[PDB]
């Protein structure tokens, strides 16, 4: 029995090649691999996932699920051809805990309404990122980090508990105390490898009070070694309130940018140590804001937007090779800032984006082996991003991006981070020392390899 057959015992709506529905399906953040599935399938409850996990089984093929579809490597529609894309889109489920301070969340949700629903819900919000169309489902297990996740963490540390259909069928649930080992696997390596997380139950935090933003920003390729420099002695010592990301471009932009939770009166003797050792005449923004008026602005919207628009962010695309790499206190020393910024010259159309982590990060302040993200003792770290439009300039924008990724390498530490996927990492720059505890777990719940990708966990030790 076929493919088709199978799927129609389940009820949920499915999409099969050469159809128009199987086309829009198809739509990813990097249209640079356009894999083609065997099929789409858009449960809408557990047993259909049940079916899905069930009938890839029978057929032969692979199977992943997809959430918001932003996999920089394309792997939610399989990272080869012929995969079962089951796309989470119909677990939308919504529900908040004002006295136990959580938040049951669906594995569909996009982090957009996801955020508008958590600030009507009670004024809370969970600590993720600023784009709003991406998947909570990737993000969370793979991290997840945002303006305000030097106070409240990782995506990933706030999860209190995932359900999830295993490959065996069991609907299984994963916390503190029901099933250890797969609640560490989940937060930090969640992505595939254990099977398809159905909910999350998130720890929430209060955002009632003001917040302000904060954006200073250059247009000068001569001030980059020295706005760079002064973002890496600030970022030492920015306390928990702030949470930061610093960019940088071939074209010569620079800008900090970051989210002060507290008063706009309070913020200059904490970014006032950045802007003395910046370049002179900043372009200068700072604004307060309510946190979804704060969500608006981090996406470039005015804050006085209407909130509704987070249920409506268009879904854009790029075609693109993206690496990462994680840099320790107390940074790159300045032949490293200078070998960075001329590597950055050599090219164009590509960005440069560097989020602060910190020893006064809730992030770093976690204690080391508790979870599968294992990153918690950097400064920060360095998104690279190399675009092109058209197929003639992929290998030299590839090319591009690898050699700036070597050549920061010589400075840097040999991690990266794994929602900024890259098909050419080593798993133990991902994972190091809990890569075997991984591959163990791997071994337990999933030992066919029913579910896998080019990165999923593997099911071979390292002798
Ligand atoms: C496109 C995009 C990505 C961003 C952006 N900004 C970020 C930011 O501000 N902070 C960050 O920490 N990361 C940012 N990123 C990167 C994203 O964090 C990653 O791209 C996320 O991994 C994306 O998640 P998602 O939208 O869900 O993408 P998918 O391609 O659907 O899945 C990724 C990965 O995870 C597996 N998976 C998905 N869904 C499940 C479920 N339900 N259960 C188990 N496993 C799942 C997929 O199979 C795939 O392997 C800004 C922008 C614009
Ligand atoms: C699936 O595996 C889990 C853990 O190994 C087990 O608890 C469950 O009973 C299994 N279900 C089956 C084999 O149907």
């Amino acid at each position: 029995t076929t493919l088709k057959q199978c799927l129609a015992k389940g009820g949920a709506r499915t999409a099969f090649p050469g159809t128009s529905e199987y086309s829009t399906a198809r739509l990813a953040y990097n249209l640079r691999e356009r894999y083609a599935p065997s099929a789409f399938v858009f449960p809408t409850t557990v047993a259909q996932v049940q079916n899905a996990v069930f009938c890839a089984k029978q057929v032969g093929v692979g199977i992943v699920p997809r959430g918001g579809g932003h996999s920089y490597e394309d792997y939610s529609l399989g990272g080869r051809d012929g995969v079962l894309v089951v796309d989470m889109e119909g677990f939308k489920q919504f529900s908040y805990n004002k006295a136990a301070k959580t938040a049951v969340v669906g594995a569909g949700f996009r982090l957009g309404p996801l955020y508008l629903a958590l600030w009507n819900a009670g004024k809370v919000t969970i600590p993720a990122g600023n784009c709003p169309t991406v998947g909570i489902a990737g993000h969370a297990l793979g991290g997840g980090w945002g303006f305000s996740s030097r106070k409240f963490g990782l995506v990933t540390d706030n999860i209190l508990e995932v359900q999830l259909v295993a490959a065996n069928g069991t609907v299984v649930t994963a916390n503190a105390q029901k099933n250890k080992d797969l609640y560490f696997a989940i937060r930090g390596a969640g992505a595939t490898s254990y099977g398809i997380v159905t909910q999350f139950t998130f720890r929430v935090h209060d955002v009632s009070a003001p917040v302000t933003h904060f954006k200073y920003r250059w247009n000068d390729k001569a001030v980059l070694f020295k706005n760079f420099k002064s973002f890496q002695s600030w970022g030492l010592n920015v306390p928990a309130e702030i949470s930061a990301a610093f960019y940088m471009d071939p074209s010569g932009v620079s800008w900090l940018e970051g989210t002060y939770l507290g008063k706009k009166t309070s913020l200059l003797p904490l970014v006032k140590t950045f802007l003395a050792s910046a370049a002179p005449n900043p372009t200068r923004v700072e604004e307060e804001l309510n946190w979804i008026q704060l969500i608006l602005v981090n996406w470039n919207y005015p804050s006085n937007t209407n909130p509704n628009q987070l249920n409506n962010v268009p879904f854009t695309t790029n075609t693109f090779k993206a690496k990462s790499i994680y840099v320790n206190g107390p940074g790159l020393s300045d032949a490293g800032i200078n070998a960075m910024i001329n590597a950055m010259n050599t090219g164009s159309n590509a960005y440069f984006i560097y989020d602060l982590y910190g020893s006064q990060s809730a992030i770093n302040k976690v204690v080391p082996g508790e979870t599968a993200f294992i990153h918690r003792n950097s400064l920060y770290s360095i998104q690279m991003v190399a675009s092109w439009s058209n197929d003639n300039n992929a290998v030299t924008q590839t090319s591009y991006i690898t050699r700036y990724w070597k050549v920061v390498r010589t400075y840097a530490t040999g991690q990266a981070y794994q929602n900024y996927i890259d098909r050419d990492m080593p798993l133990s720059a991902y994972y190091g020392s809990s890569l075997s505890t991984l591959i163990a777990g791997k071994k337990k719940w999933d030992p066919q390899n029913v579910f896998n990708f080019p990165q999923s966990i593997p099911l071979k030790h390292h002798h």
